[PDB]
């Protein structure tokens, strides 16, 4: 509808796949080469379904900060025959607050979904499902029964992936450029 939705659509149309684990269907962001991200609560194993195709997982790393605190991001390298468009130059370098963000989801249940979530706070610490978690972004969100990830963008920046909510607020794990240095 406007330039924020334009940037979000451009990311969804080229840099997402539908990932299925034993814990459900998730929006999965492809970042570069065969490397993608997903919430750690997806519990990625040795095999994952990517757009309903059986795919070997070459590597999966549940990220933690240097205090050994959960970040809720898993980085997956997929045994896929095709590379993602490289979007690392759209990743922020530092922890920050944002205005006017969009949360975008693409699953069998929620195809082509875009939500203007407004202001995003650098919230920091969250007890997420009983797990102490750092680097959380927050945006007011009439919390919806179900987590299938999500992509949080502003114009020109891919800033996070949706990992949870409390009924009124939604929460995303930050994406930082430093996670994807090769």
């Amino acid at each position: 509808m406007g330039p924020g939705f334009d940037f979000a659509q451009a990311i969804m149309k080229k840099n997402t796949v539908i990932a299925r684990t034993e814990k459900g269907e998730f929006t999965m962001l492809g970042v570069y080469d065969r490397v993608a991200v997903i919430p750690t609560h997806a519990s990625v194993g040795e095999i994952i379904y990517i757009n309903d195709v059986e795919t070997r997982v070459l590597d999966a790393c549940a990220l933690r900060d240097l205090t050994d605190t959960n970040l809720e991001i898993t980085i997956v390298k997929l045994d896929r025959n095709q590379k993602f468009r490289d979007i690392r130059h759209f990743l922020p370098r530092c922890e920050d607050d944002y205005n006017d963000a969009v949360l975008s989801v693409h699953t069998s249940k929620f195809p082509n979904m875009y939500i203007p979530v407004g202001q995003v706070t650098n919230y920091g610490f969250l007890n997420l499902g009983g797990t102490p978690t750092h680097r959380i972004l927050m945006y007011n969100f009439p919390t919806r029964a179900g987590q299938c990830g999500g992509v949080v963008t502003t114009t020109g920046k891919v800033i996070g992936i949706h990992v949870g909510g409390n009924g009124a607020q939604g929460f995303a794990a930050m994406l930082l450029h430093s996670y994807f240095t090769d």
